[PDB]
């Protein structure tokens, strides 16, 4: 059993897995659809890679990482192509080395996209707290990041092919993968799922913080209108106190915004002292000066935040579609070794195609969300 010159039939028969010898009706269609999707992945992801390369506006650290994510899908298109060419009766034709090759290329392609989305999540986590994009230094750093993403992918796709397999542990072979160990699949599934959870936390921290600044901005604009209304001294104080409390929370997060909001804190505190003395008319006039202060920075940050949030939402849709299709397949790996006789693993071909379609979903997402990219795709074809 331990690295014997045994065929794939030996491993597949011992575990509760099917092995065909004849050309089945569903095997012809799963191969037929499989290749058709693979050709589309190798064309749609290649089109968006050329689009970022030729267009001047897409020469930024965030868009270079998107091209690498497409390159990972392009590699996946080649990985699933070799898989679909060796499915059904052609599975028997595979040797021990060639089985680990088709399985290895798929494991490499997943962690290539997993580390890419992880790097994009970190990229968006910095740019939101840094307001705008970085300089040329980051573009040189992105090249280094791309190397780290692909190096991690090659290593993660080599770990089961460098000793961690049930070849010399034939009794601890999984029902789904007859050459892969149960201990590896439990580790692999929990590794990719914990990465999905920490990525959700990263965007939840971004959306939560954006919501907190907009809430403080809503409190600042609403209470400003209250002071404008001819009311008593007590009505002016309660509005300014609500503004001072909103400005201190907005402060918690280059030196332009850090020393920008504190100017408003000073102007509100000076307007508050006027109301405490008894000067209601002077307090309303000082609050009118706060309106001209905020109107000077909305032309420097509010116009640029809309383009940032438009790209941020697009990224979450790419990540969202990735979780919804890959999680049932990864949960299936856990139920394969930790749930014996509770449920049959019949839906194995369905979850495979579900994750395969995602490699084609990414250029479709950028086509209807990104305005500049949608016009660039037509320029290449013509
Ligand atoms: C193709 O048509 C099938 O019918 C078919 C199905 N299989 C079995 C496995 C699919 C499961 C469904 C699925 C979907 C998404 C993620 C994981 C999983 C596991 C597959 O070997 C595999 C194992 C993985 O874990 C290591 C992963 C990963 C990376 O998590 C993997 O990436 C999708 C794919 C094999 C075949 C064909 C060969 C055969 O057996 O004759
Ligand atoms: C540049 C030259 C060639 C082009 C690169 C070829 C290597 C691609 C990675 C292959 C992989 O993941 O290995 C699978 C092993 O697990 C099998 O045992």
């Amino acid at each position: 059993q331990c690295f014997y010159n045994e065929s794939i039939a030996f491993f597949y028969n011992r575990s509760g897995k099917h092995l065909a010898t004849e050309w089945n009706t569903v095997s012809k269609l799963v191969m037929g659809l499989g290749i058709t999707v693979c050709i589309f992945i190798m064309l749609a992801n290649l089109l968006v890679m050329v689009a970022i390369y030729v267009n001047r506006r897409f020469h930024f650290p965030i868009y270079y990482l998107m091209a690498n994510l497409a390159a990972a899908d392009f590699f996946a298109g080649l990985a699933y192509f070799y898989l679909m060419f060796n499915t059904g009766p052609n599975t028997r034709r595979l040797t021990v080395s060639t089985w680990l090759l088709r399985q290895g290329l798929i494991d490499t392609s997943l962690t290539a996209s997993v580390a890419n989305l992880l790097a994009i999540a970190i990229e968006r986590h910095i740019t939101v707290f840094r307001m705008q994009l970085h300089t040329r230094m980051s573009n040189r750093r992105v090249v280094v990041v791309i190397v780290v993403i692909w190096t991690m992918a090659i290593v993660m796709g080599a770990i089961p092919s460098v000793g961690w397999n049930c070849i010399c542990d034939i009794e601890n072979c999984s029902n789904m993968a007859p050459l892969y160990s149960d201990s590896y699949l439990v580790f692999w599934a929990i590794f990719n799922l914990v990465t999905f959870v920490v990525m959700v936390v990263l965007y939840a921290h971004i959306f939560g913080y954006v919501a907190d600044l907009e809430d403080n901005w809503e409190t600042l604009n609403d209470n400003l209108k209250v002071i404008e209304k001819a009311d008593n001294a007590a009505q002016v104080k309660d509005a300014l106190t609500k503004m001072r409390a909103a400005a201190l929370d907005a402060q918690k997060a280059m030196k332009d915004f850090r020393h920008g909001f504190d100017i408003l804190v000073g102007q509100i505190d000076d307007a508050l002292k006027l109301a405490n003395e008894g000067k209601v008319k002077e307090a309303q006039a000082a609050a009118e000066q706060l309106k001209t202060t905020r109107n000077a920075y909305i032309q420097k940050y509010l116009r640029n935040r809309d383009t940032m949030m438009s790209l941020l939402k697009t990224v979450v849709i790419v990540l969202g579609a990735f979780i919804i299709c890959w999680t049932p397949g990864l949960v299936l790996l856990l139920l394969d070794v930790c749930c014996p006789q509770c449920d049959v693993l019949a839906y194995e071909k369905f979850f495979l195609l579900l994750a395969e379609f995602n490699s084609a979903m990414n250029p479709i997402i950028y086509s209807y969300r990104d305005k500049e990219m949608s016009a660039t795709f037509r320029q290449i074809l013509g």
